[PDB]
C-alpha cells in the first residue's frame, strides 16, 4: 500500500509502498478515507510534542474509514497517512449516517478535547467562557460545545475576518485579542478560559472572575491565583482516552448531537499527493477550520 512515512525528525516525507496491515486479535483493517491534521501532528514531526514517536512512522492519528462497510471514526497513535490502517475495535467510533468523511475527520480531536476540557474545569450552565483562535479546529468545536452546555461565550481570534465564523456559531460576542481584555472587564471577568495562546497566560489569569478557571491546552505566580480563588489546569487529551468511564460520558453527549448541533468545520482539504502541503496550512494562521487530507 502506499503510505507516507517520516524517516527523520525536522525532515521531509515520503511517499512510499509498504506491507498491507495485519490485523492482530481484537484489531480490524481500515480503509482510510480521510485524516484530520493536528498542530500536535507538526510537533510530533519535530520531537517536539508531549508523546516522543520513534522514526521511521507514518503521521496522521485522527482517522476516518470503512470496516465491511461501515464508517468509522478512529484516534490511532500514528499511521494515519496510508491506505489501510490496524485499528483496535474498541476505538473504533461509530458515525451519523450521512456525515462526511471529511467532517467526520474533523471530530474525534477536537470536540473531545473541548468538552473534557469544559468538563474538567466543571463548566456550568450561563458561565461565562473564552475562546481562544476561535475560528480554528478546535475553537469553532469549542464554541459549539459550550454553546450546548448552555454556556455564555466570548470568541476571540487574530483578525476581524475571523470572527465572523465564532459569533456564527453562537459566541455571544467575538473580539480580536487585542480588544479581549475590554470585553472581560464588560462582562463582568470570565469563569473560564481555554488557553492555546500560551503567550501571556498572567494576562489570561486577569481576565478571570472570583472562582475562575484556565484550562491550559511565561510561568504563573502563585499569589495572582489566591485573591480570586482562581485555578490553572494543564491538559492533555491522550491520557485520558484511556479512561472508559470519561470517554463514555463524553461520547454519551457528544454523539447524539454530531450531525445535528454539533457541526466540525472542515477547512483546507488537501489530495493525498499533497500531504506536505497539508502540514504547512496547519502552520498557516489564515486557515480556518480543521485541516484534512482526503484519500
Amino acid at each position: 500500500m502506499k503510505a507516507w512515512v517520516l524517516k527523520r525528525l525536522g525532515g521531509p516525507l515520503e511517499l512510499v509502498d509498504l506491507p498491507e496491515p495485519e490485523a492482530e486479535e481484537g484489531e480490524v483493517v481500515l480503509r482510510v478515507e480521510a485524516v484530520g491534521l493536528n498542530f500536535a501532528d507538526h510537533l510530533m514531526r519535530l520531537g517536539a510534542y508531549l508523546t516522543r514517536l520513534h522514526p521511521p512512522f507514518i503521521p496522521g492519528m485522527e482517522v476516518v474509514g470503512v470496516v465491511e462497510g461501515r464508517r468509522y471514526a478512529a484516534l490511532v497513535p500514528q499511521g494515519g497517512l496510508a491506505e489501510r490502517v490496524a485499528v483496535p475495535k474498541g476505538a473504533l467510533l461509530p458515525l451519523p449516517e450521512g456525515l462526511s468523511p471529511e467532517e467526520a475527520a474533523a471530530f474525534p480531536v477536537s470536540f473531545l478535547t473541548a468538552y473534557l476540557a469544559l468538563k474538567r474545569a466543571q463548566a456550568r450552565p450561563g458561565e461565562k467562557v473564552l475562546v481562544q483562535a476561535a475560528a480554528g479546529a478546535l475553537g469553532t468545536a469549542a464554541v459549539q460545545v459550550a454553546r450546548a452546555m448552555g454556556l455564555r461565550v466570548l470568541a476571540a481570534a487574530s483578525r476581524p475576518e475571523k470572527l465572523a465564523l465564532p459569533l456564527a456559531l453562537g459566541a455571544e460576542e467575538a473580539a480580536t485579542y487585542a480588544e479581549v481584555p475590554e470585553r472581560a472587564k464588560a462582562w463582568g471577568g470570565l469563569d473560564l478560559v481555554l488557553e492555546v495562546r500560551g503567550k501571556e497566560v498572567e494576562e489570561s489569569l486577569g481576565l478571570l472572575a472570583h472562582g475562575g478557571r484556565l484550562v491550559y491546552i511565561a510561568p504563573i505566580p502563585p499569589l495572582r491565583l489566591m485573591r480570586r480563588n482562581l485555578a490553572v489546569l494543564g491538559f492533555w487529551l491522550t491520557p485520558l482516552l484511556r479512561e472508559g468511564a470519561l470517554v463514555e460520558e463524553a461520547l454519551g453527549f457528544l454523539l447524539p448531537r454530531l450531525g445535528r448541533e454539533l457541526r466540525p468545520v472542515v477547512g483546507p482539504v488537501f489530495p493525498f499527493a499533497e500531504a506536505e502541503a497539508a502540514f504547512r496550512a496547519l502552520l498557516d494562521r489564515g486557515h480556518t477550520g480543521k485541516v484534512v487530507v482526503r484519500l
